[PDB]
DNA sequence: GCGAGCG
DNA sequence: CGCTCGCAACGCACG
DNA sequence: CGTGCG
């Protein structure tokens, strides 16, 4: 019942406990050994392609995703010779050696070492203080679902980047919201960044004020979508496209086209489901590193919010006060 | 899931 | 030699 | 101290 051997690309990978149960609900389907069928069925693919050379932190769950959750930054001083890693510096000025995505059997080990999800940084390796992907992170609050979410991504989101001249790339999280990453030409900071999402989720909210809130406050935010503008922050990362997350069902975070987006029900994009729906379609995000778009007409966005008065905005717990920053508290008493 | 180190 | 146990994220601002 | 928030 010893360890076995996987061949990845060249690069031989250690595995155990084909069948342990990490997703209870799925019988047969559920299995460590089913997770790492899925990963090598796509860490060739376009989720190499998207990860290369990021530092990601893993969502490992040795135990099953009812057992214990293991957020990891740091890979172990000792690894094995194939894995690569690079550092990055969080907002304290502490580091960590963070995974490397290089190769399928980056991929294949993570896996291996109990990982549902990976969850990779804006940055591409070495240049990691300057993003080349600003994010939009839309979340449903409590009596607001997908529909939502994909309601104002394809209607008031995807028609603002079209006047602005840029080109967004959606995907589900696997949770009940939407990711929209945009690439950019490395030569903003995350300071930048992270305004220029401010400036475009300030839009999209003027747009659909019933609908849509940037408020970082839940008291504030009502049955309205979040339009989380931290995400953008140094330290914040998002589940990549193609991960398994830990739902009972084991989604998938899944690249869509806009048309898609429009009708999807993220329920559809599984472990089980997705390598099946990959075959015979034509890769949505084919394109995503074609241009790299410059941030000025988000820049001019933040310039023209400033004009009315709007400036920066609070960061999350645990960051350092920043420059600029408000008062990171919940206002009028 | 791994590995240092203890009984 | 066999096993257990520690360990595997980020850690400040504000009242 | 409790509470903020992914
Ligand atoms: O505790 C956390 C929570 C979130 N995150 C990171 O922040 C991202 C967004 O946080 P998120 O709660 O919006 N989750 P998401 O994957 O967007 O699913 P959903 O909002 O339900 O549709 C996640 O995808 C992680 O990469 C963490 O690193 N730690
Ligand atoms: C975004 As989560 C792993 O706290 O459901
Ligand atoms: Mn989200
Ligand atoms: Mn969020």
């Amino acid at each position: 019942s010893a360890a076995t051997e996987l061949d990845v690309d060249g690069v031989k990978v250690r595995f155990t406990n084909p069948d342990k149960v990490y997703f209870p609900k799925l019988g047969k389907n559920g299995t460590k050994g089913k997770l790492v069928e899925y990963y090598l069925s796509v860490a060739s693919g376009p989720m190499l392609a998207l990860l290369r050379d990021r530092p990601v932190h893993l969502q490992r769950f040795p135990d099953g995703i009812e057992g214990e959750e293991i957020y990891q930054k740091r890979v172990p001083q000792k690894h094995p010779d194939y894995l690569e890693t690079c550092v990055v510096t969080f907002p304290s000025g502490r580091t960590a050696d963070a995974l490397k995505i290089t190769h399928p059997s980056s991929i294949i080990w993570a896996a291996q070492m109990g990982t549902v999800t990976l969850h990779p940084w804006q940055v591409r390796c070495p240049d990691t203080e300057h993003p080349d992907e600003l994010r939009v992170d839309l979340d449903p609050q409590p009596g607001t679902g997908f529909k939502e979410a994909r309601t104002v991504a394809c209607d008031v989101l995807k028609p603002l980047l079209d006047e602005l001249g840029l080109v967004g790339y959606p995907k589900t999280s696997g949770g009940r919201g939407v990711h929209v990453f945009l690439r950019i030409k490395p030569q903003w900071d995350f300071i930048e960044v992270r305004r220029a999402g401010i400036a475009l989720a300030r839009e999209v909210e003027r747009r659909a004020p019933d609908a849509v809130t940037t408020s970082w406050w839940k008291e504030e935010r009502g049955e309205r979508l979040f339009i989380d503008y931290n995400q953008n922050a140094r330290d914040r990362t998002f589940a990549s496209a193609y991960s398994v997350r830990k739902t009972p069902i084991a989604t998938v975070s899944m690249p869509l086209s806009w048309d898609e987006l429009r009708n999807a029900d993220p329920d559809d994009y599984t472990m089980n489901t997705v390598p099946d729906l990959l075959a015979g379609r034509d890769d949505p995000w084919a394109d995503i590193d074609s241009v790299q778009q410059s941030l000025g007409p988000l820049l001019d966005l933040v310039a023209a919010d400033e004009e009315r008065g709007l400036g920066d905005l609070p960061y999350p717990p645990n960051y350092p006060k920043m420059p600029g920053e408000p008062p990171r508290v919940q206002p009028s008493k």
